[PDB]
Order: C-alpha cells, then structure tokens, then sequence
C-alpha cells in the first residue's frame, strides 16, 4: 500500500493553471468521434477517465493523434455511429462519463459490443439508462448483475417515445441526449420525476450545440429531438479547465491564504462547479472573477447549511473545509454520493471522524461538527480521487496527514499533489 504524508502547510498563495475538465473532455471526444471532419481539442485532460475513452475509441477504429503531454488531440471523425462486432470488450475503468455515454451511443444501428470496467463500476447503477434505451428499441443484456455493467450491446435504438428516470444520475439523460440525434426516428425524452445534477445537462447541450446539434428543452421535463442529424467538427475547440479540480485550491485559500488564483475557468464557464466559489463566499471568503480565472482570498470561515445537489462533486471539498469553519456544517440532498467512486457519504463520515470531527451520516446528507483541534490520521481513500484530494486539506492545520493510495487522484488529476505543493508556502 502506497502512501504520502503531507506536512503542515503554513500558508497558501499562488496561481494554478488547471488541468482540463473531465466532463467536457469525454463529451468532446465522443462527439468528435461521431462527427464528420477533423476536430482539434486543446487543453484536453490526461487522466484515467479520459484515457479509457481514448482507448475505447482506438478499439472502435477511430483514428487520432495526441501531443506529447496528451492535452492536444486531433481526431478524424467517423462521420456517423461507431461500430464493432464479435462482442468486442471495451474496458472503461470506473469512468461514468465513458460508460454511460457509450452505453447509449453504441446502441445505434447494429453492433455486438461489451462494456465493462473495474469492480466498483460493476456496482454502479445503469438500469435507468438501459430501461430508456430499450424503450427506444435497443437490445441490451446484463452479463452479471441486473441493472449494472457489464452490458452486451446489440444495437437497435431507433428513437420514439422514451421515458428516463433522472433521480439517481443525470448521466443517463446526458447519454440519451447525445445519442438520439443520430437515430433514424425523432425521440421525445420524458423525465419521470426529479432530475439531479441538473447543471451537467447544460454541459451536454452546450457540447452538442458546439458539434452542430440543438434540441427542444421543455423546462427539463421533456426533450424533443429530431432524428437523422449529424454531428460536425467545430474545428479547434478549447476544453475548459476543470472546475471540480479547482475546488481544492480555492478552498485552500479560504482556509489558509493568501490568495490562490486558478486559470482556465472564469465567469463564463459552462461547468456548474464554478458555483463552488459562491459557497466559499457564503462562508466568509473573498472571491474575484475574471474572464479566464477565479481567485479566492482568505477572509473568515463560517459553517453553512445548504442543499448541494447542483455541485455534488465540489461539495465534498466543503466537507473537509468544514473542519476549519466556525460551527456545524450540513450538506443536503446529496444521495448520489452513495453510488459514485465509493459510497461517499459513508467514506467521508468515516474519515472525517478519524481526524476528530463529530459527524452524522444522514441517508442523503452529512452534518459535520469540527473538533477544537485536529489529530493525525492515516486516511483511507476508497479508490476515490476526491477522498485523497479533499483530505489533503487537513494539512492546512498544525497536524500532518497521511493519505493512502495517493495515485488514486489520477482518475481526474494525476498531478494533484505537485500542484497543491506549488501553492504551499512555509512563511
Ligand atoms: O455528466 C458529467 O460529466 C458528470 C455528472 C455527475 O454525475 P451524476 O449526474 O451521476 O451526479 C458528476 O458527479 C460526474 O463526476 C460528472
Ligand atoms: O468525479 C466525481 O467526483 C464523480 N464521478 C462519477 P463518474 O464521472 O465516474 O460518473
């Protein structure tokens, strides 16, 4: 078992040029592969989730080149649905942004492809997406547990009236939205009830429009899609810096700054996680917005009680920042933390208690009362990049912290610790 120990950080200050957005990167790669023409993506993220999408495209026969640092990608579009037969197996790690979108896209036309991944991915739900794709004509078989990968996709999605449950993941709707335009018949996607992680649907529609397709959004309750469309290369496309990766650095300044500026995202960004800065401001930090940066300067840090359904990923960063805040913090409406890289409500509560906090693990919320002083702990990371990144913030105190399996940050941010060290100051 590998581990890294972080020494106490006296102050943070500086500038970080963010790695690319995982959410934007994987949508842009799949749409570029489906499109007609050559797309050049710049500021693409090099991380495990993106590498699994790149490997899947390679296996499906898509041609592309990558720059030395893997952040520039020139993709030759396929000019239509991707195909493979012989139950070709695509291994997708634990990347939901590859698994869910490919599960839908590869239902176009005929195919015989198996999608699988790491053990945890075989425990992450996908039944709501499979149910919707089958209503549209797709033939899909669960090869192991019903409602979970691995899946054998045999094609057949033609369109029509499709209901989809949006209560567990917005990714099922995202996957349907990206796929339906290329189906032969028009599709009407009806949301059954609640829709979680709503801002990610806006990212999907933004990327689809960049690739030449628009649909009719009826107040996020129903989406009307015309079939028989084609995606078209946008030419050169700049992937935004990752706003979820930014959260650690902005929070570090709110706790121990100094001023920390992150570049690559700004006031015009499409990612919902830029709203994480609004939470730091509500807690007492100062935020500055630019066209291509967001900065945070230390002010004070008071506890908050907020529904975080709009920023589920960056919300984990508030759970460890809460260790430094005055009062009890409560993060609500975050049930799907349970069905992601690990059950995050259980993991976050367990590790927070190890450093001294009193924590109530609610069914779909977490309440955190900080200790007077933190103690040393060896933090388990649950094969979850964000558990490693969130607990790195414990070192902005008088105590070191040991993080187990630090390389798990590679799911979205391989260079995380070197970047945190870049803004760590001794004086
Ligand atoms: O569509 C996307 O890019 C994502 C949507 C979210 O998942 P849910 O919709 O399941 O919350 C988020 O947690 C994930 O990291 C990225
Ligand atoms: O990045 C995160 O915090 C959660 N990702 C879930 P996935 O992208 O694998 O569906």
């Amino acid at each position: 078992m590998e581990s890294l120990t972080l020494q106490p950080i006296a102050r943070v200050d500086g500038t970080i040029n963010l790695p690319g957005s995982k959410s934007v990167s994987n949508r842009a790669l799949l749409l570029a592969a489906l499109a007609h023409g050559k797309t050049v993506l710049t500021n693409l993220l090099d991380s495990d989730d993106v590498r699994h999408m790149l490997n899947a495209l390679t296996a499906l026969g898509v041609s592309y080149t990558l720059s030395a640092d893997r952040t520039r990608c020139e993709i030759i579009g396929n000019g239509g649905p991707l195909h493979a037969e012989g139950a070709l197996e695509l291994f997708l790690g634990n990347a939901g942004t590859a698994m869910r979108p490919l599960a839908a896209a590869l239902c176009l036309g005929s195919n015989d492809i198996v999608l699988t991944g790491e053990p945890r991915m075989k425990e992450r739900p996908i039944g709501h997406l499979v149910d919707a794709l089958r209503l549209g004509g797709a033939k899909i078989t669960y090869l192991e547990q019903e409602n979970y990968p691995p899946l054998r996709l045999q094609g057949g999605f033609t369109g029509g009236n499709v209901d989809v449950d949006g209560s567990v993941s917005s990714q099922f709707l995202t996957a349907l939205l990206m796929t339906a335009p290329l189906a032969p018949e028009d599709t009407v996607i009806r949301i059954k009830g609640d829709l979680v992680s709503k801002p990610y649907i806006d990212i999907t529609l933004n990327l689809m429009k960049t690739f030449g397709v628009e649909i009719e959004n009826q107040h996020y309750q129903q989406f009307v899609v015309k079939g028989g469309q084609s995606y078209q290369s946008p030419g050169t496309y700049l992937v935004e810096g990752d706003a979820s990766s930014a959260s650690y650095f902005l929070a570090a300044a709110a706790i121990k700054g100094g001023t920390v500026k992150v570049t690559g995202i700004g006031r015009n960004s499409m990612q919902g996680d830029i709203r994480f800065a609004d939470v730091l401001e509500k807690m007492g930090a100062t935020i500055c917005w630019g066209d291509d940066y967001i900065s945070c300067t230390r002010g004070e840090l008071n506890a908050i009680d907020m529904d975080m359904n709009h920023i589920p990923d960056a919300a984990m960063t508030i759970a460890t920042a809460a260790l430094f805040a005055k009062g009890t913090t409560t993060l609500r409406n975050i049930y799907n933390w349970r069905v992601k890289e690990t059950d995050r409500l259980f993991a976050m509560a367990t590790e927070l208690r190890k450093v001294g906090a009193e924590v109530e693990e609610g069914h779909d919320y977490i309440r955190i009362t900080p200790p007077e002083k933190l103690n040393f702990a060896e933090i388990a990371t649950y094969n979850d990049h964000r558990m490693a990144m969130c607990f790195s913030l414990v070192a902005l105190s008088d105590t070191p912290v040991t993080i187990l399996d630090p390389k798990c940050t590679a799911k979205t941010f391989p260079d995380y610790f070197e970047q945190l060290a870049r803004i760590s100051q001794a004086a």
